[PDB]
């Protein structure tokens, strides 16, 4: 009786969103993972603001692109992230604008899983919840992935692009996978989620910026 986990089954996860014209994907990852600490922590969750991280976050560059550890640090410093509500996503980066009385989570810091180890990768997604990571999403067959068990070896695990999050993994077909929930909108993919092969050499390049924050 192998492993699985699927935190959507668990609401550890919120609905998928749009980063629209935004290269905002560690935003969206970072409060995905924020999220399921929130639901584990305080039995609760809610949308948290990517918004807020795009702005406040000074050491990511915002729509730009940014580092999901640069979040979890921020948002620790700041002592508190908004909820989507009181931070709504537009779209584009603009001054910040962070209320505290918005406030929705806390963070006290994070961890990064050990650079390429699939492993250490499955047990942090079995005992701390979804992890934030990052993939090569360059590739097309990639981008209009549909269903099934996404896998092509040409996928560089060098050329890190992406942002997404990891709310489980599991089998299917005989093929292991990573349970991946991306911010493209529902449209894309699976209803805006898309399975990764697991434990194929780290296909895509999987674990090698993987982390979470502790809450
Ligand atoms: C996801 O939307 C962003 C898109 C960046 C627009 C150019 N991807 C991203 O942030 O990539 C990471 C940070 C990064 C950005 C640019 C060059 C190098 C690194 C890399 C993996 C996760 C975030």
């Amino acid at each position: 009786a192998p492993d699985s986990v699927d935190y959507r089954k668990k609401g550890y996860v919120t609905p998928v969103k749009n980063q629209g014209q935004c290269g905002s994907c560690w935003a969206f990852s970072s409060v995905g993972a924020l999220e399921g600490q929130l639901k584990k922590k305080t039995g609760k969750l809610l949308n948290l603001s990517p918004q807020n991280l795009v702005d406040c976050v000074s050491e990511n560059d915002g729509c730009g692109g940014g580092y999901m550890t640069n979040a979890f640090q921020y948002v620790q410093k700041n002592r508190g992230i908004d909820s989507e509500d009181a931070y709504p996503y537009v779209g584009q980066e603009e001054s910040c604008m962070y209320n505290p009385t918005g406030k929705a989570a806390k963070c006290r810091g994070y961890r990064e899983i050990p650079e390429g180890n699939e492993k250490a990768l499955k047990r942090a997604v079995a005992r701390v919840g979804p992890v934030s990571v990052a993939i090569d999403a360059s590739l097309t067959s990639f981008q209009f992935y549909s269903k099934g068990v996404y896998y092509d070896e040409s996928c560089n695990s060098d050329n890190l692009n992406h942002a997404v999050l990891a709310v489980g993994y599991g089998i299917q077909k005989g093929n292991k996978h990573w349970i991946i929930k991306n911010s493209w909108g529902e449209n894309w993919g699976n209803k805006g989620y898309i399975l990764m092969a697991r434990n194929k050499n780290n296909a895509c390049g999987i674990a090698n910026l993987a982390s979470f924050p502790k809450m």
